[PDB]
């Protein structure tokens, strides 16, 4: 438990990443986005401005964050 006295970690609590599906990480002592990818198997089939289907909102937001772009939910018709 021998640290260098007048340091601390670096943690994630004050920043956010804008980026839809990623969330803040430490690498190297410095916060980063990264894409979460892990989501419930829980159906709720979600029509997107994409004009893709997604098993749910977790799946969309994964997708958006794989790709680096934003989806919004749309109504599904047919």
């Amino acid at each position: 438990g021998l640290v260098p006295r007048g340091s601390h970690m670096a943690t994630c609590d004050h920043f956010m990443c804008l980026q839809q599906g990623s969330e803040c990480d430490i690498w190297d002592g410095q916060p980063v986005c990264k894409c979460k990818d892990r989501c419930e198997k829980e159906p709720s089939f979600t029509c997107a401005s994409d004009g893709l289907t997604y098993y749910n909102r977790c799946f969309m937001d994964a997708e958006a964050c794989s790709k680096g772009i934003t989806l919004s939910v749309v109504t599904c018709r047919y």
